[PDB]
């Protein structure tokens, strides 16, 4: 019909997950702007004529759109070799924020790009107290950035090196991780890099996972197939580790060894295979039926050791192949603090003191352009439709 | 300005039909860099072909849900150029009926001329005048840019001349709503600069119309123009052969006097059996300018013709409208300015159907395929100057 013709059309444009609405059409256009303009191109008179008619209105785009400058960065939090991780305040409302930028040269240095997209989906989708919430996703021809909610308390590496974790509050961090896997698991994605690193605290000390670099979705039967390995030396699960793509199809239950590692390293104070190198650290893994062990310190209990032991073993028995119930129902989360249920609504073991809405206490104290193109090359093109701004979930 | 101005000034940027950034420009956008990369030599680059991949299933969609030439049954072809034609057509879907103009990409391409549909578009589509046809839709695929029209079943002044010889009190209404007409163009912001017959076509009720807007331009600050056949062309936009003048909309003016002329003598003023000897007396118009032996026309008439044809510095118009309006030539007690599209038209056109071409000459049959670009080894952006071009009325 003619009108069903022109709606369906004028849903798309409008439409959060459609890749041709608003923002993705305008990233489109501030790509194609980005990547044309070069003296070398711009001999080219097809090029040259349509930068000049749009330069005013690019302009204008770029002035209203969501940019860096509008973002007051009041100290870097995170850092690593794909981009970092800063506390900003946005100069305009004065709200304040957590804003993650990926180098977009670092990306198009190695064939890896295409990471971000479900780290962006299931921050912007997710709706779980869970999961670390996307307020808005911008670029420009450096980086992506990713405005999320602040996180006070800091991760889980900062908590273990600070206290001696006893048993009671470890069973309140496995107890939320284990329904913060499980919210992502129904979303339809495999962590595969469960780690304290990714594991944050907002300012009621309670857990939501981020870092979502890893997070792939799963196929009919659940699973994945994946021909090279995926996560961290120290919480890698074993199938994980050995796969080749010959024979590399693994399920959910590779979470589940991540959170066995995370336990046995919150009760014994280091990770159960670690080794003086990465490659000992490796073998150890491959050779867990022999390697697991606990030391003579009777400070674990036989419901901890039980659990850390029913997670680290081969996936076809390990603890979760049959779901979450089989693990929220093992005896080692019996307690008369909280229920499953109603976990979130509990006070937590440590409530952060903080001294302001820009308090980074929890975070530890803490650039390469492209070159010049002789011809098209298109650099801009696999970050096109990243923004989440004229087109957002409410 | 706060967060919320700046987040809705982008909003109305996307819904405004005026915008060069609203949903139909930034879908062309898209469409434009899909059509200008799909191409092996070009797939080659990973950007390049990982883009396409990506959008390839979003593309098709949107081509076939987004307004087509196929939407349209072509009753009858009305207009021929070389670069393109006009054509009677029936939408499909809603039965009505449309006059669509179609102007060839590839000859645009090939000429180094295209950038004059642009005031074109913006003068039908926007004018909201009844001298102007009106565009309802405007849209493009990899070979053609399509206008479609409100149909003028009357005909062109082409035709009516040829087949009436044209009384005074008739030539005295065309002439007067010629200056109506130019004055709603001029009022916009516009000068035709080629303003003849062709271009003036006849409603259901023998009102007039102007169209084929190819040689218009916006005027600047001042109300003037600079620019890089000449039987109705003024001698300033002929003397402009190289950007080596500036004039204003005293131009159109000259030519309502060639009109004039043309419908009282029955031959144009300065009309030669070459191109060039009409320039030549266009150029010596002080001496070439004759009127023949045959008394037919009268005083106030010859005075017209007379003080439009001069150099523009004496020219009538070169104070306003109001000093043409005034002329004793438009003295009469048939109808008054400001309520002559009411009166009664000297020819009402009689019309068999929706669909009669009887004021329309028969064209000579012109069918195929191919005339089509080479696959280009590197991006040459052939469909960048056609972004934009979309347009759909509500
Ligand atoms: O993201 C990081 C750590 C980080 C820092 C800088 C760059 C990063 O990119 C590296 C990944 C690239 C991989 C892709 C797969 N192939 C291998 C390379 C990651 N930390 C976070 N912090 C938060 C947060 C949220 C609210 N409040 C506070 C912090 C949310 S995610
Ligand atoms: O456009 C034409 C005539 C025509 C036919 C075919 C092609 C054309 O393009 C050639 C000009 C391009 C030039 C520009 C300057 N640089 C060099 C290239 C023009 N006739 C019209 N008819 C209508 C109409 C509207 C309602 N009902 C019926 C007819 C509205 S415009």
């Amino acid at each position: 019909s003619f009108e069903t013709r022109f709606e369906k059309m004028d849903n798309l444009l409008r439409d959060p997950k459609s890749e041709v609405n608003s923002d993705c059409l305008l990233d489109g256009l501030d790509a194609l702007v980005y990547d044309l303009d070069f003296p070398a191109l711009r001999k080219n008179k097809n090029i040259d004529n349509f930068l000049s008619r749009y330069k005013d209105t690019i302009n204008k785009i770029r002035d209203l759109r969501m940019k860096a400058e509008d973002y007051e960065v009041v100290k870097v939090i995170g850092r690593g070799a794909f981009g970092e991780v800063q506390l900003v305040r946005h100069k305009s409302t004065r709200k304040v924020y957590a804003m993650k930028l990926l180098s977009k040269f670092e990306m198009i240095k190695r064939s890896d790009s295409a990471f971000f997209w479900e780290e962006r989906d299931i921050m912007a989708f997710a709706n779980s107290p869970w999961v670390v919430q996307l307020f808005y996703a911008f670029q420009d021809d450096r980086y992506l950035y990713m405005v999320m909610e602040y996180m006070p308390g800091g991760d889980l590496v900062n908590l273990m090196s600070n206290y001696d974790v006893p048993e009671k509050w470890a069973r309140f961090y496995t107890a939320e991780v284990v329904l913060a896997l499980d919210a992502i698991h129904s979303m339809g994605f495999i962590h595969r890099d469960v780690k304290p690193d990714n594991m944050l605290l907002d300012k009621s000390g309670h857990l939501k996972l981020a870092d979502f670099g890893t997070c792939m979705k799963m196929n009919k039967e659940g699973m994945v197939r994946c021909d090279t390995a995926v996560g961290t030396p120290d919480y890698i699960s074993p199938e994980v580790l050995k796969s080749q793509g010959g024979d590399g199809y693994y399920g959910r239950e590779c979470d589940w060894w991540s959170v066995g590692v995370f336990l046995y390293e919150m009760l014994v104070g280091d990770t159960p295979f670690y080794a003086d190198s990465l490659v000992g650290t490796y073998s150890k893994i491959m050779n867990h039926k022999n390697s697991l062990t606990f030391p003579d310190d009777n400070d674990i209990s036989k419901e901890a050791k039980n659990l850390i032991c029913a997670f680290l073993t081969d996936r076809e028995v390990r603890l979760g192949r049959n779901g979450v119930e089989e693990i929220k129902r093992h005896l080692f989360f019996k307690n008369d603090q909280w229920a499953w249920e109603t976990l979130r609504d509990t006070v937590a073991p440590v409530v952060p003191d903080l001294s302001s809405d820009i308090d980074t206490s929890n975070f530890d104290d803490l650039e390469e352009t492209f070159p010049i193109p002789k011809a098209f090359v298109g650099n801009q093109l696999p970050f096109v439709g990243f923004t989440y701004y004229s087109n957002r979930r409410y």
